[PDB]
């Protein structure tokens, strides 16, 4: 659509290149002043655009970015196992449906959780993207080389590390960017995860390989992302419990997982024994 500037009613800025909450036909909207094919659950819709100013008209994002979730301003939420696993499972759909895309494939290029925002309490993902992104850069992207939508498997991966731990990926390392980038280019990924399941690091590690054709593709990650859920349950739950959390000490190349696995070795123990 092409929508009419004076039909929209501009509300308070929510990021700054800004981006404002906004009302337009009774229907709550995010704008932006200075493709059209795409249509799931797991992307931001857009809406349409205005002329002058020239605009972006996009759904609202409740429950603002992913990364505030985790790393933001306190208080921040607790959130369980089985929420780290479903953004994950959510982005992943949203992803491979721009993978299929015809007749040509959408790369998103800068997947990472300041690009992720929810809704409906903080369980349902949407993808965003207008394109400090280094940590979540598969390295043949800042090498230069030509890429592929398999970096975007490589993205999704550290998410995993990222979601599961409550960590920022290589928040050690810090400088500026080229310093990851170094870092990564050399092979350093985030430490392992105590305790955490074999099917998942499997899958975790699988995606950071460093041949970018030995990454899964991302309809297998959908798929077996669909299949673990049966061991999370409770991913309909909003956000709503209150939570102090503090960053445990980290070395001997192994951190503590921030959700809690115990359940899932229950149910898993249910089906196998
Ligand atoms: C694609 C993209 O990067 N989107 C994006 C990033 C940052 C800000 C806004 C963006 O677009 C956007 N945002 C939202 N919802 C939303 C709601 C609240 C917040 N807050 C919550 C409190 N904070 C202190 C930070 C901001 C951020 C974003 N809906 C849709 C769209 Cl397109």
């Amino acid at each position: 659509h092409m929508i009419d500037y004076k039909e929209i009613e501009v509300e308070e800025v929510v990021g700054r290149g800004v981006v404002c909450k906004a009302k337009w036909r009774a229907k709550d909207v995010a704008i932006k002043q200075i493709l059209s094919r795409v249509n799931h659950p797991n992307i931001v819709k857009l809406y349409g655009a205005c002329l002058n100013p020239v605009c972006l008209v996009m759904e609202y994002a409740e429950g603002g970015s992913l990364y505030n979730v985790l790393h933001g301003a306190e208080p921040l939420p607790y959130y369980t196992a089985a929420h780290a696993m479903s953004w994950c499972l959510q982005c992943s759909q949203g992803v491979a449906y721009l993978h299929s895309m015809q007749p040509k494939a959408l790369i998103h290029r800068d997947l990472k959780p300041p690009n992720l925002l929810l809704v409906a309490g903080g369980t349902v993902l949407k993808i965003c993207d207008f394109g400090g992104s280094a940590a979540w850069m598969a390295p043949e992207v800042f090498e230069g080389s030509n890429y592929s939508e398999k970096c975007d498997v490589f993205s999704w991966g550290i998410i995993l590390w990222e979601v599961i731990t409550r960590r920022k990926p290589f928040d050690e390392i810090g400088g500026p960017a080229f310093r990851i980038m170094w870092a990564v280019h050399n092979g350093t990924r985030p430490p392992l995860i105590k305790n955490l399941p074999k099917p998942i690091e499997s899958l975790m590690t699988r995606c950071w390989s460093k041949d970018p054709s030995q990454r899964p593709s991302m309809e297998e990650i959908v798929k077996i992302m669909t299949h673990l859920m049966r061991y999370f349950p409770g991913a309909d739950e909003p956000l709503q419990y209150p939570c102090q959390h503090s960053l445990p000490p980290g070395e001997d190349g192994r951190v503590e997982p921030y959700v809690d696995f115990a359940e899932f070795y229950r149910l898993w123990s249910v089906d196998h024994g």
